[PDB]
């Protein structure tokens, strides 16, 4: 057509398909503290001139509030643009807290690395900006969190040996990451709440091995909720008895992560060094625990890292004391106890197996401590005869050990005998398996953390909280009966957290050629993953059942100083498809006020910039464009063109020459003469970035309809985290935008995404966006 | 570890034929860069924060903090890998003009084909300055001033993209456009040929192979003269000698420069009579020309300022000129005694209108027989309405430029008619018709203006001694153009060719970008829409002695002479022609590599691109460059103990023992307890020439130059060297040897295919391959 702006020779759908593949690049940050801006300079300079990487340091020429502004104003423009992206942060932590800092970097969906504690010459801070340079465009911490333990290994990045390649497994990757999140969300739920920390419980509808791991990390503990559990095959009242068949220390905390779901007392016999518990945190819980090598250094450095309350003896445990004095028990009078017996000897094991077992089916009978769970490891070439055995299980990461694991419980069987000959068969079979069936035998312990039930006739007082999707979501419930839960879980100030897929993205995804029918198959709301069938829901949907979309982003950002997951390295189109909800009372009680973690400010004008980019639209132009959507629109609704006078600029789309209103279902929107109206661009930018991932559209215009005036500021949060927006002299978070302004815009929201689309967007979610936009702002 | 699909880097699921396609559509935003120079830091840092914030522009500025040749070195290698980044970026230069000059800084603004602004000195309140940096940001990622180039006259009208009147929208040509900026390069670079080899200005003549009509303008905008060869004339169909007397049938200032343009091609030597104001001579270089300018509205002024901004001697009389007087020592043409003399006359009357003609015409029949002046051509207004008889006269034309007027042009000329009778009747349904005409076709009149500077003949058979300079692309059989391009080099002419890349424009056509039906080839013969011609590629144009040189580094190399247009966007048809200039030139004076004739902004843009799609880590990259070396030796039957494949930036692998691979600009002979670190940029820029034009000959020819430390040369500002390692004794450091050079060589085809997931083409490397092996021929 040979004019600019241009979307009809640039935007068809294949330029559609490619958003959605840049939007796997969508995480491009890493936030680097230190303390030595020379060091800084010298690494910025190198990263930029060998990689593009673009460098910002924030070294305390400028006031940190304005610096942020400035600086995080600039990358949210950036962040579809496939280029590594660093802030080098050189202030003291005085200007700038840790907390403050990492939870920035996780709202911009950022890797987040605090060394400022370190002297220039530290060999670990040196390492650490040398892999800035090797690695760039990638790097090797992890974004939205301190840990990972997928299989993508850096290391072998560099090695000839491994041929410089590693795996990379995104979509799982991500998977882990969003458990990890919403787990986090829960602690977070919790300790904003001030749950106690025997009720930090969280139930999981539908079995999902991981969440044990990331509850305990986050010191919360896991129960599942499942329809029907089938029979394990095995023997005993719960068939546990031979049921029918990348953390370096996973083999430790599966069963600790699980052992310690069962009670917030542990007696942990053989406990030196438990260095895998170190990563958990475990406030609340009490640890007793036996073995000789320990010291009071290990002592207080465990209780250190894990907030736990631990008891720490320098003795064989007294396996010969039938006393619930002795062994000092004494301090689990009237409480729950749970016993992990991680002891062995390579002479005469046999036994001392004997004398354990015969103390164990004694301990599990207490009256004076309600023991709930012990386990022991099994290892027996005799026949015997054992009593409140509940379980005798593989060891599901013991590759090919020959031992099992007995669990003692006073629901177990009464008497059973265990044939050494049936054992010995049964380990054959089990270390002949592959070593993912192997793992997958956790299913025989998380049986003991899982109830049976309908979780849509769940309790749902007392705050409880929940995370669901699946399991809720499949064909088999309707979907009148879930958003009735949902709304009645809502009402009930209930903490489920929900996901599903997103019918309307989906059918996008679809439409413009990027999901194929082969791969996922959609009838309406129906859809059909091939390698199981789920229902869609939409966010109008959601919202008049009381539900606020939530990103995954905000969630982590929101949790950071509570966080203890993993993060990630790569985004995923599959796990973009989803959405995730969360009541509306905890969002009106608690994220009315805007600060950056509970912000859009990374996805509010990535794809605009990425657009103006693409299809040649100067800055001014954009806002001349808006105007004319806008004069158009209100020529549509018939209102004289003598009342308005289109301006069109980044601060005035219209003035209003004489009072005139539009009939609006959420109250008529009334101009008033001689004043300027300026409509909320943002909500215009939302509806883009709602096409491809999931959207805080709706958590946004809840933020909206609370900032038609002035609001204080929170007095308990730090006031950099509200550095993105206007704060008055007084102190308050300045206005943002009346109501008129946001209504209109919902107006003329899908004539913009059919200009900046080519008219290639999406009706559909443009219409489920403005269906809620008018719910959150009814009259 | 088996399934490619689910490890990093990956090119077997991220490069596909749309991938490269995707490619090809980013190289049409491969210039990003504005250079802003101003006197004043914090106004800077403002507009800086502004447009970075609003729109993402990356910002740098150049403060003075660091010493001028590394803080060079930090912005333009960074932004050397960003230029396919689409996003704009600026740099702000506010050290004095005394830490580097106007002139440097302009040179590597269009290096890196940025937009200049040079606006120092201005006060901070100055509205122009003021000006020229809200535009930043209300234009942003665009910008209104043209990269490459001080001006611009095409559609393009950005002040239309902030008006609700024109819907807030503007004209692109992007092909169009870019053509004219290519023909406004080439005449710029001839122009800085002649100064380089300090070419008599009078002798400062360009052939221009076809007719072309833009370049009589681009000609004198650089102060040299066009003229035309072509094959065939096509008859005027008018009377006279020649059939010049009435043929059959975004400048402002274009309607005075269409006449003065010409009219300056004919004669150094310019008697302009009614001169005032003469505006639109302002932009022209004129150095070595002579202007007396006869006009009562002359003043001093006007004549300082003429001088001044042309560089002509000009000499200017404040009176009405003598038309009664038939004596060559009365106006001051004393001063043009045994010279070439042309002649123009912008003097009208309203009264007494065609009394006025006969006394001027009667005065230019006895000026166009002089003897003791070489009267060449004289231009006067014609309007008549009775009939006149007139003598020594050529051509009586229409205004191309002109609308809808009455009046016409009578050129005189020794060799025009002796006598001829004017009629008023037949004149009269002559501009009837002009004025009928469409203005596209009223202004093509140009043709015959242009026909007394267009020679006849078969332009291969040209005489090409004396360092002549020509441009020549279409209008110039594969073999003969070869054969006359091959002589044109051992003659030490300036023949400056293009033509369509046959690979390139093969390799564009396979994946997908452009159609059958807009381009077909078969072989090297292309068919265009209809026209034919060939592809040439660089290999063919090496064997007969040229080296590609890209339109950035023209107009790099040229730019303080450059008077020519800038460009706003780049062109896909565009960049499948390559242009090409004669080794002998390369060898005298390009060898050294400045700023100018380097590769850097092609040599890592590609590379980054491809690493941030595939995920591709800077030091992995290097190790991917010794495992292909690796394999490259092994196919060689050498035997793995003799070397040891380190893989890092500077050490691609050590050699244990002595060995030799054959090759035949080898041996390559490789010495026990020595280092091997190939050349990485030939294997970057053997990627960037899949998609655009090539500096790898120009920079093959450099390389094997730098097998040593080379001394920079001394009438060149050193900072033009910053992008390169220079010694404390004032050389440029030496870069690689042979061996690094030809082992890179040897291993690019298998770079191309893991790069582009083996959707590379085997015939651009092939032709790059060979033309290096031909720069090494042992």
């Amino acid at each position: 057509d040979y004019c600019i702006p241009n979307f009809s020779q640039t935007v068809n759908e294949r330029t559609i398909i490619d958003i959605f593949t840049i939007c796997r690049y969508r995480s491009p940050l890493v936030v680097f503290c230190l303390s030595h801006n020379e060091l800084a300079k010298k690494y910025a300079q190198d990263v930029s001139m060998s990689s593009g990487t673009h460098v910002h340091i924030i070294d305390g020429s400028v006031e940190i509030t304005v610096s942020l502004y400035r600086t995080f104003r600039t990358i949210a423009t950036q962040l579809l643009g496939r280029m590594q992206i660093v802030v080098f942060v050189t202030v003291d932590k005085s200007v700038v807290s840790t907390q403050v800092m990492k939870s920035i970097a996780w709202a911009f969906r950022g890797s987040f690395v605090e060394l400022r504690n370190q002297s220039v010459d530290s060999s670990t801070l040196v390492s650490k900006l040398e892999n800035l340079v090797s690695f760039a465009p990638l790097y090797n911490v992890p974004k939205c969190g301190p840990d990972y333990y997928g299989p993508t290994v850096y290391s072998e990045l560099l090695s000839l040996a491994t041929n410089a390649r590693t795996h990379w497994y995104a979509t799982i990757d991500y998977s882990m990451f969003t458990r990890s999140v919403l787990t986090g969300f829960v602690a977070k739920y919790f300790n904003e709440e001030a749950v106690p920390i025997d009720k930090r419980i969280v139930s999981i509808v539908g079995y999902n091995p991981p969440y044990v791991w990331t509850c305990l990390r986050h010191g919360i503990r896991p129960t599942y909720i499942e329809k029907s559990l089938p029979n394990p095959g095995g023997k005993g009242p719960f068939g546990l008895i031979l049921p029918v068949i990348h953390n370096p220390q996973i083999k430790l905390l599966c069963l600790d992560t699980f052992m310690l779901s069962t009670s917030m007392n542990i007696l942990y016999i053989g406990a030196y060094p438990a260095t895998h518990l170190l990563s958990l945190q475990l406030n609340g819980w009490t640890i007793l625990a036996f073995d000789p090598k320990i010291t009071s250094d290990w002592t207080d450095a465990m209780a250190k890292a894990t907030g736990a309350k631990v008891i720490g003896v320098s003795k064989e445990f007294d396996f010969k004391s039938f006393s619930v004095q002795a062994n000092q028990l004494n301090m689990f009078q009237n409480s729950k106890l749970s016993v992990i017996d991680d002891t062995w000897v390579e002479t005469d094991y046999e036994k001392f197996q004997s004398e354990k077992q015969a103390y164990f089916e004694w301990l599990i009978d207490r009256t004076s401590i309600d023991v709930r769970l012990i386990s022991m490891k099994w290892n027996r070439s005799k026949d015997t005869s054992v009593s409140h055995l509940l379980a005798l299980l593989p060891q599901p990461y013991g590759a090919s050990i020959r031992e099992m694991r007995a669990f003692f419980h006073k629901k177990g069987a009464s008497d059973i005998k265990i044939l050494a000959a049936e054992t010995e068969k049964y380990m054959d079979d089990f270390t002949a398996m592959s070593v993912s069936d192997q793992i997958n035998t956790q299913k025989f312990m998380h049986c003991m953390i899982t109830t049976v039930g309908d979780a849509l006739k769940m309790d749902l007082d007392g705050g409880r909280a929940v995370i669901a999707s699946y399991s809720l979501s499949n064909s088999s419930n309707s979907k009148e009966r879930v958003l009735k839960f949902l709304s009645d879980a809502n009402k009930a100030k209930a903490m489920v957290v929900f996901g599903a897929p997103n019918t309307h993205r989906l059918a996008y995804a679809k439409k413009v050629g990027l999901v194929l029918d082969s791969a996922i198959k959609m009838s309406k709301d129906l859809i059909t993953f091939s390698n199981w069938r789920d229902y869609g829901y939409s966010q109008s949907e959601l919202y008049d059942a009381g539900y606020v979309e939530i990103t995954i982003d905000q969630m982590v950002a929101y949790s950071s100083d509570v966080y203890n997951g993993v993060g990630y390295f790569a985004n995923s189109t599959y796990n973009d498809l989803f959405s995730w909800y969360i009541p509306k009372w905890y969002v009106h009680k608690r994220m009315l006020m805007q600060d950056i973690r509970l912000s859009p400010a990374a996805l509010v004008k990535c794809f605009t910039t990425l657009i103006r980019n693409i299809c040649y639209v100067p800055h001014e132009t954009y806002y001349r464009f808006r105007g004319i959507l806008v004069d158009k629109y209100l020529r549509s609704k018939n209102v004289d063109p003598s009342q308005y006078s289109i301006v069109g600029s980044g601060s005035k789309t219209f003035t209003v020459l004489s009072h005139f209103e539009v009939p609006h279902e959420c109250g008529p929107l009334v101009f008033e003469a001689s004043t300027d109206v300026n409509i909320s661009g943002h909500l215009l930018s939302l509806a883009i970035a709602a096409h491809f991932v999931a959207s805080p559209m709706i958590l946004w215009a809840e933020q909206m309809k609370y900032m038609a005036v002035d609001r204080m500021l929170p007095p308990n949060l730090d006031k950099s985290l509200f550095f993105d927006n206007k704060v008055t002299p007084s102190g308050a978070l300045q206005r943002w935008h009346s109501r008129e302004e946001v209504l209109l815009a919902a107006e003329i929201c899908e004539s913009y995404a059919a200009m900046m689309l080519n008219n290639k967007h999406s009706p559909d979610i443009i219409g489920t966006l403005k269906s809620a936009i008018n719910l959150v702002f009814k009259i």
